[PDB]
């Protein structure tokens, strides 16, 4: 069996489609700011959110409480397969990759994650490049800084 903690929630349109996800991760609360709709859930859909459009980010502060129930990032990454909701996802050359027919609306919010548990990356969309579909994210590197990796061709999920 497998419990996992309060960490990834629904973000719903005006008829309640899953239109994509929010994350409990380093303190706050954090969605794709492309992502028009509500968090699903009483608390979370009630915070002041600060927008940050460089990076297709917002977010907002995580309430004392939930605070232990949450994910955490990670700067060093090496090339080889990562972990998906839909599978295995493959840094390889910088960018992130996974098959063609896999990514799609409702999956931009969701994090990649390291074996150990970290969290890598979060999806933003994705340009098909062949055979695979390589992915727009918001990473991080080495001395903190965000960064915004965005294929050519990219369609935000």
């Amino acid at each position: 069996l497998k419990l996992e903690a309060d960490r990834l929630f629904d973000v719903k349109n005006e008829d309640g489609d899953v239109i994509g996800h929010a994350l409990a991760m380093e303190g706050k609360v954090m969605k794709p700011l492309h992502v028009k709709g509500t968090i699903d859930h009483p608390v979370l859909s009630k915070l002041k959110f600060t927008k940050s459009s460089a990076y297709d980010m917002e977010f907002a502060q995580l309430p004392v409480n939930m605070r232990s129930e949450a994910f955490t990032s990670t700067s060093g990454h090496p090339e080889g397969f990562y972990n998906w909701h839909h599978g295995a996802v493959q840094y390889s050359g910088g960018r992130f990759t996974i098959p063609r027919g896999v990514g799609g609306r409702g999956d931009s919010g969701r994090p990649i994650m390291d074996n150990s548990g970290r969290v890598v990356a979060i999806v933003l969309g994705g340009a098909d490049e062949g055979t695979r579909t390589a992915l727009s994210v918001v990473t991080w590197n080495s001395k903190g800084k965000t960064i915004k990796t965005t294929p050519e061709g990219t369609e935000e999920w």
